[PDB]
């Protein structure tokens, strides 16, 4: 049973741990030097694109409260803690030419040396959407293949100041959203495809760039780095359980497939085979960029391991001018009969379903074959409410069972014969949410905006400690 | 013509300048010492009560920037600036047993040594409902006449500290306000009124101690202080024209003059003849406390100067247990035959009507004989509106032409023969507006949440500054 | 005689001076919250185009060492100092949305108060040429006439800030400069016209803008500010003496006169009349923006003073796809005979004729009858000698007589009837010289590159205090 989980059900190597990313609890926007980001200019642009009009120009302050953040980290005690640096923070221009940032290389050291003198593993993300505004003006960021050369120069930075303390690395972390949310819908930043757009092509090439600037960054860690700092290093993925509606119409069964094919095989495969999945070369056709061979050469097993962010899952059937959402041919149904595959959180696009993290673990091992996996994201949003006095914002009894149901599950997808080494709640913070503002409440701790966004833990925290400290 | 007014329009003496009040503006609620008023108890234990959840705690943090504050006031070029002092701040247990607060008193002293470094008079008012919380747990604040006594000791320990160098004092601002919403309505701090309240009779109880609070103050100034510091002392109250529905219904041009006796009369005859208005008294009864003679003899005149708050108007006419609001026996009505009195501003009660200011002032002097008047409070808010960038948010055409309208009122009320000495815009920043919390804006300079509360001057502070800079 | 010059030859009024502009000077390029401007990019992106390949990331550090700076024009005793803002160290993404940036204002008000702490009147120049990168990037900068807005709010910006101390403002410096080597030869930053440029379209479209930007800040100035702070504001162009290389030639005369048309009529017309001269309307052609008549409104007397910056002179004599060099059909000469109009400088275009200042002072008076003259800029840069120890480098034979020469010359302008208010050398500091990088001297301050920027007066700075104290 789901509530007596705890970490003794569990090896002795699991890790445990929480994440944030640099946009989203930074703040500092324009101090110690750092460089606009496409966020930036995004949230102040476009106002009308936010819930509220606001930004992360402070966001959580974590930029100055960071001593605060570690404490917490320190007395939530789980292993590790799972963070992204900001591009344009130690490169304002993007590419080496722009300038080298030591304030906001000072920044990231004093933020892990505080981890590490606090016995927390810091497991760092190279990049969280964040494209440096530079390089994005300059030739359309990563619609341009010229991409792949300033993210190698920022990696190796990277590597080269803080590798000899960080031992695990990712260079993205759900690409994914990026792509589609970028390039597709045009709800987040740059903004583009509702020249000035196209979701029949541009989705296709910034994600074909994405892979190539991970595959390059692999190749740089693994032949310039990796025998001297022994490190490991990977990527993160956005995924979504996809259900049959119909488990009898092996139709819907294939919608199914290809749904997962398009959202995760679209990322999984390159790294797996060097190529795109059948299923889209078939349906997207020409409009989908082809690896030259050295490129599926260096794309093919390039991660030390996988991390996947798993939220919500939904049924899936088949559909009856170019898009990438078109393309899928396929519809989504919440509903089996006025029955929805799960209970609402606070968002009305995430559907409880605990057992969906299990089927991913177990189909992503299956389809892919890969050796090591961790649970690099995996939370749930409070009911909105600005009526609650703090004593009872902060009994979060919902989250409180997500995680619980959520971790069983992944135990499960272990005795289901999974390799998975470690799990980190989303997020440490209740922080900048990205379209929705400040309206979101992701965190484990709660933030109070009122009042110096004073840090709070709600129960789950308190949980977390008692039941996984270590 | 109302756009070319200036300071050439009036005599050499005359007074310009903004305000603002502490609670709306000072942030640092728990530090340096301060403590807790019914404000921060009502926005915190209800903040169901407040759009969006919010409260006071930081507000736009005048407390840490008032040096950029004078900066702006510098620039901006008027004589003199008005603000409150928070009595919780000077003595967090509102009582003198409760300790002095040496801190918050140094605030005060910075605050005016740096306005008066740069030639910008003070003009201070010792309180704007901010009732220290111990006062109002110990005896029920301004219910109790013990009120009266510890406001006295407040008073002399400001006279002393900061008499020196502020040489106009006011005791109290919108008392009005604070009786009836806090004690009427229920929608303000305490908020009461559905003992749980009674609409009734406490609003009533509270006028009368915040007369006698601002009588037994006066009678200190005066008798121990004036000659020595050679001030000033006045108060200042809430008003809103009232027009007759029906300039002939002989019966509605007394509506209308009662609805006037139950909100300026109610406060101004007292400080004129010693005693409440006759309308009052035979629609009240003995629901209506009296003055013993001595207490008149306090009131009767107890003023330096009087400063008149003017917002908007309103058309009144006849109506058809117990509660302040029905005991008027009004009603009021914006529009004759569909056509509102005046255009909405940002707000749907404030409908812009210039010339009741000049209709307002008149009646003042003529009813009461005033010698000397200052129009204390006039603005009004922008439209609300998180879509707009900074530039667009700047152009505020409406209070522009607002201001313009009113201040040129103001210039014929003189020419009418009434005495007045200076104007005050309200009001300075954006800041917390009471249930209102964040999301209305009256300032003549914008405030970015977004950002540190980021001050930049709207079109309407660039036009004071250049009409009537000195 | 000219050695003999001295402050009694002149009105008690006169006012003498020095000046630089920011990038030249501050460094800091990402310090305090600075954005980059174009020269940041190209100096940083095409090195190859800066001799040295070098940039102003340091420059001669006046961003740290100001008190120093302050204390030499101190020592210096003359009136005023003129110097420029850097657009993007105020707003770093140079449009209000991208952020106020409130260290780069702190910098200027220390700069300020400084300077009137000991008795130096500040000269302020809104812009020399460092465009924000982000509006470059974003719209193209000077080529698109959203420029017009933008640099609006940024003036207003300064008005506010600094107005109370600033009584002398100046639009632009130097626009010529910038258009021609900008867009025309593609020397300078942009660097453009070697899309791509096109030297026969852009350069005017440049200026066209450049004027609007200048005259919608002047009607902002005049309407907004000037009756509240009370200060004037203009522009300052470049100017050659042009010289007839047969004085028989009428054709030669003419070629001068057309060579004055397109380098100071093109900017001087406009803001005299309303129109860009006759001369170019015909040799453009359709090639040439046109004025909308209430732009031409808006231009016509746009200004309270002209500055002039004089460095050489020419002779001119008639030419025999498209771009503005060829368009003005005219041809260049040195010499008259083997007999060069003036001996060399540093500088090989830099050729020494004294009397050139006098004719440019009453050509200007006569042709566009301004009644208010400044001499903004003028100098002449060190023979380069990197052999020389500091006691040689500092005796500047030829600067001293290069000054005397030609402020003698603008004694006699004065005479011939030109109303000039006084003068200002060019520069203070060795510094930054754009193409040049280090390589070129043109300061009365010597600098030393090899000892943190150490400061030394040269003989000239010894005269100029000497003979013009006060
Ligand atoms: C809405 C944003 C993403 C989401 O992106 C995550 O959203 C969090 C909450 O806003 C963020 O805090 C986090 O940065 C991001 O990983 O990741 C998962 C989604 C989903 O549908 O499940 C598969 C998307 C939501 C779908 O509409
Ligand atoms: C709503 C608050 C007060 C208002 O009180 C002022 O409100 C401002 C805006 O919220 C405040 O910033 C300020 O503290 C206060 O003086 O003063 C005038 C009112 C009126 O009806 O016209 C006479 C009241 C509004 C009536 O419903
Ligand atoms: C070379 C740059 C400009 C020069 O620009 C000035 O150059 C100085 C020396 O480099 C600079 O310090 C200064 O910023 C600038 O005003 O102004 C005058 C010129 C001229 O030919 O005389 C009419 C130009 C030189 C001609 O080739
Ligand atoms: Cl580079
Ligand atoms: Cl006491
Ligand atoms: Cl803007």
């Amino acid at each position: 049973d789901a509530t007596r989980i705890s970490r003794s059900d569990f090896p002795a190597d699991f890790i445990m741990g929480t994440g944030s990313s640099a946009y989203q609890i930074e703040g500092g926007a324009r101090d110690g030097g750092r460089g606009p980001s496409i966020w930036d200019t995004f949230t102040h642009r476009r106002p009308d694109m936010i819930r509220g009009g606001t930004n992360g120009d402070v966001a959580v302050d974590s930029y100055h409260l960071y001593k605060e953040d570690v404490n917490i980290l320190k007395n939530l005690g789980l292993d590790a803690y799972r963070f992204s640096i900001s591009w344009s923070r130690v490169l304002p221009g993007g590419r080496l030419s722009g300038g080298v940032n030591k304030e906001g290389i000072n920044y990231y050291n004093n933020l892990i040396d505080g981890l590490l003198a606090n016995g927390i593993k810091p497991f760092v993300t190279l990049f969280h959407w964040d494209v440096p505004q530079a390089l994005e003006d300059e030739y359309g960021g990563f619609l341009s293949p010229r991409i792949v050369d300033d993210f190698c120069e920022y990696a190796e930075l990277c590597f080269w100041e803080f590798g000899d303390r960080v031992k695990h690395w990712m260079t993205l972390n759900q690409p994914w959203t990026f792509s589609v949310h970028g390039y597709a819908t045009g709800l987040y930043a740059p903004g583009r495809g509702r020249s000035t757009g196209n979701p029949g092509t541009e989705p296709y090439w910034v994600t074909h760039h994405l892979l190539l600037a991970h595959a390059a960054a692999v190749e740089l860690y693994k032949n310039k780095f990796q025998r001297g700092q022994e490190g490991q290093i990977g990527i993160s993925h956005a995924t979504q359980w996809m259900e049959p509606w119909d488990e009898n119409s092996a139709s819907d069964v294939e919608a199914a497939a290809r749904a997962l094919d398009f959202m995760l095989g679209w990322f999984m495969e390159p790294i797996t085979s060097g190529d795109y999945p059948k299923s889209m070369k078939k349906f997207v056709g020409s409009r989908l960029p082809k690896f030259s061979p050295e490129q599926s050469k260096m794309l093919k097993g390039s991660y030390d391991f996988v991390g996947l962010n798993y939220y919500t899952a939904s049924y899936v059937t088949n559909a009856s001018n170019f898009s990438y959402n078109t393309d899928i041919h396929v519809t989504y149904e919440t509903d089996r009969n006025g029955v929805p595959i799960g209970p609402q959180s606070g968002s009305d696009w995430l559907l409880i379903y605990p057992e969906g993290i299990r089927k991913i673990l177990v189909y992503t091992k299956k389809t892919y074959n890969v050796p090591l996996i961790y649970v690099t994201e995996n939370g749930v949003d409070d009911v909105k409410n600005t009526n609650l006095t703090l004593s009872e914002a902060r009994k979060d009894s919902m989250r409180l069972k997500y995680l619980q149901d959520h971790i069983f599950n992944v135990r499960q997808a272990m005795n289901d014969g999974v390799n998975v080494k470690g799990y980190f709640a989303w997020s440490l913070l209740d922080n900048f949410e990205w379209g929705e503002g400040y309206g979101v409440r992701f965190g484990i701790i709660h933030i109070d905006y009122n009042d110096n966004f004073a840090r709070y833990p709600k129960d789950s925290a308190v949980w977390l400690m008692n039941s996984f400290h270590k």
